[PDB]
C-alpha cells in the first residue's frame, strides 16, 4: 500500500497528567494499529540522548534529556497507511487547535508526545528504541 | 442563510462503529436531521448516480464495490450554511479537528459524503429522497 | 441468542441535542441497526398504537402530545440478547451508568423507548416497520 | 511567560447546555482558573464596558440585549501565552478543531469571548473583577 | 414540581487532577442548572469547619479541613427535580462505577466532590456558601 | 494501602479499537502503570498458565484459542485497592457504567481481564512479569 511503520514517545508529562490514554486513543481512532511497544519506568539516558543525537548542541539539550528521565515514557511502534506524517500532524504542535499537542499541550518542552518525521527518523528511531529489529 | 446538504454515512463507518460519532459531530454543530435513510444494502443504481461525475475515472468500479459492501445512511441536513459547513466538518484524512482529519486514513474509505455545492446538493437529495 | 429489539429516539433528545450520544452507547455496546425511520412528527395513530397498553393511564395523553412534539427516530436493534441488555442501557432516571441515569431526570421526558419483552418487541416492530 | 486573559460563556453556552464542554477545552490545555463568577444576569452596564470598542456598530444593541438573555461566567484563565492560546482554542465558526468551529454557527451566538491581546486583556478583566 | 436545590462543593483534588469540568459536565448532561457559583482559590477554613460540623468529633476531622483548604474550590447551587438525591446518585461512591466518585476517584478522602444529602444539609450548607441567601 | 494487580487487554479490545478506552478509564481512576507488555501474539503456554485453574472446563481450550487469535497487552497497574477497584470497574456485561457493561456483550469475548485476589494477583504478575 502506502504502508509505513513509525516511532512514538509518550513522554513524561503525559503520565503526570493522565494524559496517556487520551493521547494513544486519538492515534487508534485514525485506525493505526500498535506493532510494538515498550514501557520504561524510566528511560536510560543513553537512549534519550541517541533518540535527540540532532539537537545534542542546542541549548535545551540538557533540560530536554533531564525531562525525558524525569519519568515513565512508552515507545511505540505504530504502522498504518502514510503512518509518519499522518501521526505527525496528529501531534500537530501547541499552536494548533485539533491535534494532541494542540489541544492538551501548552509549553515548548513539555509537550506529551514524539513522532518521527521522516522515514529517515522513523527507522533510525525505531532501532534506538526497539534494536530488536 | 439556511441550506440542506446531503450526507452519505459509508460502509466503513459501519465497519468501525463510528457511526454515532459521526453523526454527532454534526449534531454538535448544531445543524438538524431533516430526513434520513437506513440502507442494509444499498441499490447499486443509486450509487451509480450518487457518483455519476465520476463514472470515467479508475476508482469509480472499487468505489461502487465499496459503498454496497455494507450499510449506508443517507442523511439530509438542514441549517445556516450547511453545505460548506458540513464539508469542512468532514474535512480530510490529513487535517485533525475534523471527521476524516480525526477518524479516517484512506483515500476510499473514508467515513462520509457531503455534498460540495449547491447544485449537487439539490441532485443527491434528489436521489436519495426523491419524494421531492 | 440473537434477538430483535425495538428502540424510540423521543423528542427530548432531539430537543438537548443528545441523539447521537444515545444511539453512540447502543453502537459502543455492539449492537447493529437492522432498520430505522426517522419522523419530523410521527402519526398520532403509531404513538397510539406503540403505547396502547397505557391508553388508560392518567398520564396517556400528555405522553402522546409529547411523543408529537417534535421528532423521533424508530429503530430496530439486533444482536445477543438484545431486548433485555438495551433495556439495561435505557435504564432509569436513578442509577448513573445508563442512558436515562447519565442524561435524563423526568418520570415523562427521558430520551427513550426500548421494548421490555418477547412480546412487546415483535409488536413494537411490527407498528413502526410494518413491512415484515 | 504567564499572562492571564478574560473569558466569558456566553448566554448560548447555557441554553445549549456546552458550558462544561467549552470549560473542559480550556482546562485540557492546561490552563488555570485564577478568577470566576456567574452571573445569572449580568448587568448591562457591565456587558456595555466590555464591548465598548464595538458602541458604534451596527450589531451592538442587540450584542448587549443577547448578553443579558440568560446566564453569563465570566473567568480570569492563567499560563503560558494565555491570551494567543486562548484565543486561539476559541477559533472560529470555519474552523474545526476549535470552539467555535465545532460547537457554533452563527456570527453573533458562538459560546464564548476571549481576551484578544495584553491591553483588552488588563482592561476586561479589570471590568469584571474591579477588586483588583 | 418536584424542583429542588442542593449545594455542591468541588474539592482541591479536581483542580490538582484537572477534573473540573468534567466533574460539572456530568451534572450538566444530566439536566442540572447552575443557579450559583463561586470560586474560591483558597476557602475560609471557618467555612469548611462549618460545612462539615457534623463531623467534628471524626478522626478524619482535621486532615480533612486541611485538605478541604489546600487548593481551590468551587460552591455551586444547583436546580433540578429532584436534584438533592439525584447530584447525590451521581456523586456515587468510590466502589460504583458509573457515578463521578466511581469513576474518577480511588480514595475515602479525596474523593473530588461533595453534594448535599438531603433537604435538611442542602438548605443549611447553601446557608453557609451563599449567605447572601 | 497500594496494591498491585494484573490486566490484560483482551484481542477482541484490538479488533474492535477499545484499547485506549479501556486502559483510560483504569488510568481516570488514578492508577498507575507499573509494568506493561504489548504481545502481538501471546504465547501460549503463558496463557494456559493464566489461565490454568480454567484447564479443566469446556471452554478453555476454545479462551486460549481465542486469547492467542490477535494482540494482548499485559499490565501492572498500581494504586489504593487496586485488585479489588479493577474489578469492579471490569464489572460484567449486565452492568451498565463498567467497561464490559458498556462496550462488551459476549461471555468470553469481554474485553478485560483483571486478577480477582491477592493471590491470583501475585501469581498472575509473576507469569507475565517473571522478572521479579
Ligand atoms: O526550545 C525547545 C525546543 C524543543 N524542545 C524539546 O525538544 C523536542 C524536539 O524539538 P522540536 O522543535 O524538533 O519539536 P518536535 O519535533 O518534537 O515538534 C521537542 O518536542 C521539545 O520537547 C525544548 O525542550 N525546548
Ligand atoms: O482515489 C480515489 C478518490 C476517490 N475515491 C472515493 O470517491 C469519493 C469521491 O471522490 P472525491 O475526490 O470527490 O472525494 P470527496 O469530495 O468526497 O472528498 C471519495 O470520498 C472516495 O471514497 C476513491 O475511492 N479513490
Ligand atoms: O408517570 C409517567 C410514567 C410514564 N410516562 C411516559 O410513559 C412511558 C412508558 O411508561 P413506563 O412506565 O412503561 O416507562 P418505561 O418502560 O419506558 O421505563 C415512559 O417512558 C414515559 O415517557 C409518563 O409520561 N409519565
Ligand atoms: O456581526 C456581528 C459581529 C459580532 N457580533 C458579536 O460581537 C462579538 C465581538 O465581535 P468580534 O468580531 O470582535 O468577535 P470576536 O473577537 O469575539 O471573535 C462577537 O463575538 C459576536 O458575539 C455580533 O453579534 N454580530
Ligand atoms: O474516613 C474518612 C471519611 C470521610 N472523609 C471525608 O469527609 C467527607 C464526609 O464523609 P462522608 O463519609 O459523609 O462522605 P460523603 O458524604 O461525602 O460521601 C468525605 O467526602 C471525605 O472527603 C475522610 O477524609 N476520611
Ligand atoms: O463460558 C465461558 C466462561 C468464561 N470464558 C472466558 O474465561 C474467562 C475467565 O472466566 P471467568 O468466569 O472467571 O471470567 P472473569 O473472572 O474474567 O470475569 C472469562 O473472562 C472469559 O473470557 C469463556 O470464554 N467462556
Ligand atoms: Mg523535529
Ligand atoms: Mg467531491
Ligand atoms: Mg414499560
Ligand atoms: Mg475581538
Ligand atoms: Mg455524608
Ligand atoms: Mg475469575
Amino acid at each position: 500500500a502506502g504502508l509505513q511503520r513509525t516511532l512514538v514517545l509518550i513522554k513524561p508529562d503525559a503520565f503526570e497528567r493522565s494524559l496517556v490514554a487520551e493521547i494513544m486513543g486519538r492515534i487508534e481512532k485514525k485506525n493505526f494499529k500498535i506493532v510494538s511497544m515498550k514501557f520504561w519506568s524510566k528511560a536510560p539516558r543513553n537512549l534519550i540522548e541517541q533518540h535527540y543525537k540532532e539537537h545534542s548542541e542546542q541549548s535545551y539539550f540538557n533540560d530536554l534529556c533531564d525531562f525525558m528521565v524525569s519519568g515513565p515514557i512508552i515507545s511505540i511502534v505504530y504502522e498504518g497507511t502514510d503512518a509518519i506524517s499522518k501521526i505527525r500532524r496528529l501531534q500537530g504542535n501547541i499552536l494548533t487547535p485539533g491535534t494532541i499537542r494542540g489541544d492538551l499541550a501548552n509549553d515548548i518542552g513539555e509537550n506529551l508526545i514524539h513522532a518521527s518525521d521522516s522515514e529517515d527518523s522513523a527507522v533510525d528511531e525505531i532501532s534506538i528504541w526497539f534494536p530488536e529489529t
